[PDB]
């Protein structure tokens, strides 16, 4: 049974989204992180999906893409994780990418 979050890690100047799987079981599995931002500039969308190894009651953090930091934008994210017998989803809230790593 595969877990997930949705993370937001902010460096400076630019925020690394990734959205983190925690998996209860060690070995591989199949992952959707898809991640949405939304500025002055835009809603741009941002979709990966995939499948990756994860460790038993570990997280493993999905989809790091890198935005331009901006406390004030809006920046989410979704992962859903299906994979044989596992399937769910999560959603970033964009107002915790503020200073959050």
């Amino acid at each position: 049974m595969v877990q997930c979050e949705v993370e937001a890690a902010v460096s400076g100047g630019h925020v690394t989204l990734q959205g983190v799987i925690t998996a209860v079981r060690d070995g591989a599995g199949s992952y959707k992180l898809a991640v949405d931002k939304a500025g002055a500039a835009g809603t741009s969308r941002i979709k990966q999906a995939g499948a990756f190894t994860a460790i038993a009651e570990q997280r493993v953090t999905v989809g790091n893409v890198v935005l331009d930091y901006s406390s004030a934008n809006r920046y989410a994210a979704r992962l859903d994780v299906s994979f044989g017998s596992v399937t769910i989803q999560c959603n970033l809230d964009p107002e915790t990418v503020k200073l959050e790593h």
